[PDB]
């Protein structure tokens, strides 16, 4: 149903500067300044900028131990879900600890998706929607939506939001109806992550329908 797109030759070990380049390309991608898929996980960087770094040891240590696929996951998981890495330096974000905790989450994505769907459904009853669709539609009054609010409160994950988006078109519709800064900040990350996620919309839809049905009856 869902797979993360990854740089080619993921079993490879690379050097410290290369680890730094990988981090920078993913960082820029998550900020909407680059597209790792468009450029096939390759990017040129400023050596002067790298040399100016006071934390070159961080990238060196990671390079000694982790394969390319693991390095990519460490950076992706942190830059997507670790708010401490959204603006703060990766060498200051407790990245490895965060990554270890996040890989376990990625391994159970389908179960987590189902869990999130059930929670979205029961929440919809608590707020007394007149129709389930009201949860996902942008609300001009509050410049937001219940589904976005749930993501903000960390009740559901980014993967769940993007999975729902695959067949509900939530992100693009929100983007066209508002300029809200808070949404935009999240939307930049959502669209960036969506680019590296390979999602089978039909399968995600099937899971959604089956899960809601089990909540209703
Ligand atoms: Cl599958
Ligand atoms: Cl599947
Ligand atoms: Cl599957
Ligand atoms: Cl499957
Ligand atoms: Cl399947
Ligand atoms: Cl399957
Ligand atoms: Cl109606
Ligand atoms: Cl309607
Ligand atoms: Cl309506
Ligand atoms: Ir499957
Ligand atoms: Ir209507």
């Amino acid at each position: 149903m869902i797979k993360l797109r990854m740089p080619a030759g993921g079993e490879r070990y690379i050097d410290g500067k290369s680890v730094y380049k990988l981090y920078l390309m993913i960082k820029q991608h998550m900020n909407g300044k680059y597209d790792v898929i468009k450029y096939n996980w390759c990017m040129r960087v400023s050596d002067a900028a790298y040399q100016k770094r006071r934390d070159k040891y961080f990238f060196q240590k990671l390079s000694e131990k982790y394969k390319l696929k693991e390095l990519a996951l460490i950076f992706i998981s942190n830059l997507v879900a670790n708010q401490d890495a959204w603006i703060g330096d990766i060498s200051d974000a407790d990245a490895l600890v965060f990554y270890r905790e996040y890989i376990g989450r990625l391994k159970q994505i389908k179960f987590k998706f189902e869990e999130d769907i059930r929670n979205i459904y029961y929440f919809s009853k608590k707020v007394e929607v007149s129709a389930f669709k009201e949860i996902f539609e942008y609300n001009p009054k509050v410049q937001s939506s219940y589904i976005f609010k749930l993501l903000q409160s960390n009740i559901i994950s980014f993967e769940t939001f993007i999975l729902l988006d695959s067949f509900l078109n939530i992100i693009d519709k929100h983007d066209e109806q508002t300029d809200n800064l808070v949404w935009n900040n999240y939307s930049i990350k959502l669209k960036a992550y969506r680019k590296i996620l390979n999602i089978d919309s039909q399968k995600a839809k099937n899971v959604f329908i089956e899960t809601v049905k089990s909540c209703k009856y």
